[PDB]
């Protein structure tokens, strides 16, 4: 009994099944990661650890520049094994990060380098600075935060459980195909279960000016954020004053982007033709589907812009409306999946000795779904009844302040503080 | 213990926790509404209750005109604070309404009126008639309705749970919007979590002919409720018999009107064109987006039509379904959560005196989750792990014909039956 | 008591004054001002009451109206004192203030009038309220003991001040200067407040400006919510640099125009101008040096609205860049609004859905320490305080203990009436 | 009881309410910041507190180049949470930084670095030379310095009020704006409650002669120190001695700088067209409004400049003073008031390997006012009532001397000194 509390607490020894209501026939399997990231020329970076996010990629390391002026994209945090060859359905049991330097010093002082840490139960797009600074600015439970920690000494992030009859979730697979398919298209199963929709949502006033023909002023841009394939669904209605001379474009941008540059990871155009006959109500529709492996690194801002081709119908005002709300939207996945996007741990190094080696070490526990080529081989079996794991855990979970559990640790306090968990 | 049940029947006890499976970092609030609803000359009109809308709105007024012949819309019931302005997340815990009058004007001898309220386990687009005498047929639950009670006793409506491990949901709330838009683009992370979608399927035989140019006739009209945003997908695709002499357009309408009268609360065009290359196979997309503040009244129907503007195209019979099945789909929101749009609780008053007031009083019992302006400066912390009181609180929803527990009370008898909940 | 005579002031408003037993000790003149006010609710039955507990001066509250459709409110008038302070005095604190509301129709048979009443402190400036309502306002704060909801009308409901702070300053009362003979017919200097002001900066971007739809039409640039009650004065410059050289003369006025919470109709309104020529194009300040007194603020102002408009039909499209000489914004400051009690913390009072051509009385009691002006500082004696020395403190402990003594500043005026009275009212015999 | 002084002395241990007369509902909030300074190529540095502002930016910190002949700015210092955006008004109770280096870089062995600070009482721009060894000749309260300490040891700087009915501080927040505003204007509500102003004063004499068309000549170069919004008033006004034969612009600068570097932190023009009829009386007006946003790095030293953009017009005296006194002030949001601008206290650093790290790290306490969107779910209440409250803080105050009460300490001697505080 308590099998399944103990690998909550510890999620390196093993995985066991969720003992609760969404019981299917599956796979227990542990799958580690394990980075030594050199530290860059500040010294200082940033690492996004998604900690209930059921797959493949875990987190994401960014690292500042030399003025500390900006962030630039290191590379994601994926497992061992990408986990969408092997199984088409999965959830999440367990995982427990240690960002920790492995730089033994000689001498009796330490090396140059600390690290905060904090669990903000919101979105990467939804913090407003990311700097070691204000990260104890992000939330106020004393549970979730770690200030002032040396980075030898390390930090161990857990993961504490963000509702309990959490659905299995697709992996993005690949489906057969046949042998006429283009050259390199695919078709995945992909991710949609409980989506996150966003929408940019124009007023009915004038469009702006722009400067020049084919100049791309923007309409807005706001802090989205998004991890796979996305739906954009919506248009863009508007109608102009005069009819024009010649018949304009009206190009329309909504590119995506990220964190650290303004470099889009995808963009997304479509295209109008204002012409004499349609020059009251003139419509570009936005009906792309951007895949999953398009977004290179996480996306934390849109921007949607136009531009318009003819050298006249310059000042042809083009109020918005005309046709309808006017509105563009998209969707994505399951961005409202307790875990996917929501919460996030950020843990950031400040001054770590120039060229010297932090190294992340993750452990995940799954419930996986084998696909049809590994059913052939591998048994699948049920939970393995556990009648009281759910409320034991649910009854931890409570008094996370009389008990001091936490999402955050120091690596010591936390190696010491659990063993009662065995 | 036992404390989640007494929250259910006693909504002015303040909230408790709900003890299911779905553990959060929540914040539980308390939010009052207070209504004195003018009565019109006619005396009638109508309530509509939305008991489980985790949302800010909790109801809608309708009053009927001089002589019943037609309803008009009076005003959102909604909370005291607009939870989408400091909270992202949130699910209610209870609720619970009082209905009165119990007062006169200045000098006035006749206090008359009655009441009847059922509760009905449709949508309010279920609903035929929405008369006095006719909701009592709305459901044959003994204890889901209420007849003829004086209006100075009023009806409490409470609110029994349909469903305990009901998700969070987005509050639709803006995004933090960077500099550069235009005057006043603002994005929303909208509803998306358990959707509600109605096809419309026109069947490909010829479209009905348009008495003149530009007039609107009528394609499909038909009930479907919408109360959050939604977006429109689709196609009307039809092929011309012969051949357009003059280019046409083939304006397409799809408007969206509420249960009073035949104004349109939002409309979405779509405009296509029948050129001689494609005369036969033209096509009218419907890719629209329609935000949550469009929708200013409860809409209750929708209705598509289309017009052309050439006076050569009255005949050119212009078949449907030439390209594909030539359907329009359009999804909203969190249409299919239980607690959304379903159970209705409709309460009609009968010929209080004219000019006299209604009284509304509500107070609702929520877990929020906030948002990252309010995580640094409230604490967010987990239920209070009762391990039964889910159970104990599912026996009397079982039990709940022998003993009474009614969705839809008389005043009196609810204010002295649960005092045993403590 | 010996002590507690201050706090019987602020309890029991109604029994006179008693001088602030704190710091600032001045040579000072007791005074209780009354309000009274027989209000006719109009055909909307509704209507609200916003107080002004801490504001020292003749000005306490405002009183507006819903229109006949609910939609939006009507300025009835201010709700102040029976005689006009400034015209006798020359400065002034607040000791205590009481409203009481309450609807003196009464009805003859068993059923109560329809009419219902909420009430709400909110330390906020009517600016920082999202929406005015008779629901809306029940959610302006979490503290139980400033929110009372659901008042039957004829009960009523008293508003009591409670101090924030205890060191606040004398404070000047706009009263009017000696003047000469030869000033034209209606000039006149005023002493106006000015100690600590609230100032607001409108800020623009150093950017393209909006283009002008028309010739005159007055494109908008900015507006947003900032309260002000009396005198102020705005400074700031507006320049731009034109695209090229311009064909003509164009002015490009800008309007910055005042206005309150219940019309578009701008309270008071102020222009510059900036004539662009073909050597300065480059840049072109508009200097905004204005003064608005207290005179010209008629009904209170929530709102601004800053605007502009150009004259040549030409020159519509020279898109004027901000911001090239220097940071291209706008700034006003007002009175002493800093001192806390004027603008902040305000009471609301929401009378909802009463009995058209009804009666709504309101009888306000304020006591202040006043210091005469030299007309009447030949008759009065001016004397220091009563020297209390626990007099302060026994108020800071009430204040402190405000939540298990459960001390409101919103009450039923029936738990208000039969609550204080251990602030003595009983006459002990000899 | 006593539970002010503690919070005074040992800010660590949370914050207190303020016994004193300004009693006004409120939110009892404590911020920390950190930071890991980089030591630069020349070993030194500068290192400035605000140890009573009651905002958010709690100092500067300064490098010195190569060759020590000047500074540059590195950053502000700052709470970690930004107080504007969730509060309208604070004031600050407590406040101690904490500095160390503690540790050493990859390729050394052995740490060394030595450590001077000083309370002093200008406002940084007082101050004239800003080197290590000369900040001890600022001061003679012995408990107001600290000479060559050991930089592996550490110096504490702790702050002892000046004062006691500070006033709730506006913290520049936004205020709510409708539609229809431009593209990104926003009206804050800055500060001006106790301000303080400047005033240039030019005497009534000819302008001096500029050397060339557009070649920005200087009338005023002085020390004067700005942190937050700032409006500026006044005009210059002159007459010309005779007929310009051509209209002439008088371009009028008054630039401000930082103690860096002499670039513009912010400037400012103002125009004056000479033209043939009013040759009696230019005058070029100053009305500008600087926001706080523009005050990127501390400013201690402001230049009135001018200059012509005719060539006739280099003769021509143009007199000061046709039109009154022609000088130009500015006043700036809540100078004059004591924690604000005043005490500074400066820590400057030497003889530290390059490249090596200089730790910061402060803890603030504040009362603060929820602005409307969270005071619609949090309480506010009032102070605790502590009656004796404040004349035991005001006690060890006066006994400063006897019982070495130190704003700048050394931490050995601060960490166990001052545990007699530890009592409820």
């Amino acid at each position: 009994t308590a099998t399944y509390l103990k690998s909550i607490m510890l999620p390196e020894t093993g995985p066991a099944s969720i003992p609760d209501d969404i019981t299917e026939r599956h796979i227990l399997k542990q799958e580690t990661s394990s980075y030594n990231l050199e530290v860059s020329e500040s010294g200082s970076g940033i690492l996004v650890c998604f900690p209930g996010a059921p797959g493949s990629r875990i987190g994401a390391h960014y690292r500042w520049n030399a003025n500390q002026t900006g962030l630039e994209f290191d590379q994601w945090l994926e497992t061992s094994q990408d986990l969408k060859k092997a199984f088409n359905y999965g959830r999440l049991i367990s995982r427990k990060y240690d960002i920790q330097s492995s730089t033994l010093p000689a001498g009796l002082y330490a090396l140059n380098g600390t690290l905060n840490a904090a669990t903000f139960e919101g979105s990467l797009s939804e913090v407003e600075s990311l700097t070691y600074n204000s990260l104890m600015s992000l939330t106020t439970n004393p549970q979730d935060k770690v200030n002032n920690q040396l980075v030898t000494k390390g930090v161990t992030v857990l993961n504490l459980p963000t509702g309990f009859d959490k659905p299995y979730v697709r992996l993005e697979d690949e489906t057969p195909q046949g042998l006429q398919s283009m050259n390199g298209a695919k078709m995945r199963c992909t991710a949609a279960i409980a989506p996150r929709r966003y929408e940019i949502d124009l007023p009915s006033q004038r469009l702006p000016p722009v400067p020049a023909t084919g100049t791309l002023t923007t309409l807005y841009e706001g802090n989205a954020d998004i991890v796979n394939s996305t739906t954009v669904t919506g248009d863009i209605n508007f109608g102009l004053a005069r009819q024009p001379a010649d018949e304009t474009t009206f190009h329309f941008q909504l590119d995506f982007m990220g964190l650290d540059n303004d470099v889009p990871v995808v963009t997304v155009v479509s295209s109008a033709l204002a012409t004499t006959d349609n020059h009251r109500g003139v419509s570009a529709k936005m009906t792309q589907s951007i895949p999953t492996e398009n977004i290179t690194k996480p996306i934390t801002r849109v921007k949607l812009s136009y531009k318009i081709n003819q050298q006249t119908a310059i000042d042809n005002v083009a109020t918005l409306g005309t046709m309808g709300p006017a509105s563009v939207s998209f969707s994505s996945g399951n961005g409202n999946v307790p875990g996917v996007l929501r919460p996030i741990t950020l843990v950031a190094y400040e001054k770590m000795t120039p060229l010297s080696i932090l190294t992340v070490a993750g452990v995940s526990n799954y419930e996986l779904i084998p696909n049809p080529e590994l059913l052939k081989n591998m048994v699948t079996r049920y939970g393995k009844y556990d009648p009281e794991g759910l409320n034991y855990a649910k009854m931890i979970l409570s008094h996370r302040e009389e008990l001091d559990i936490r999402t955050v640790w120091r690596t010591e306090e936390y190696k010491e503080r659990t063993r009662v968990f065995n």
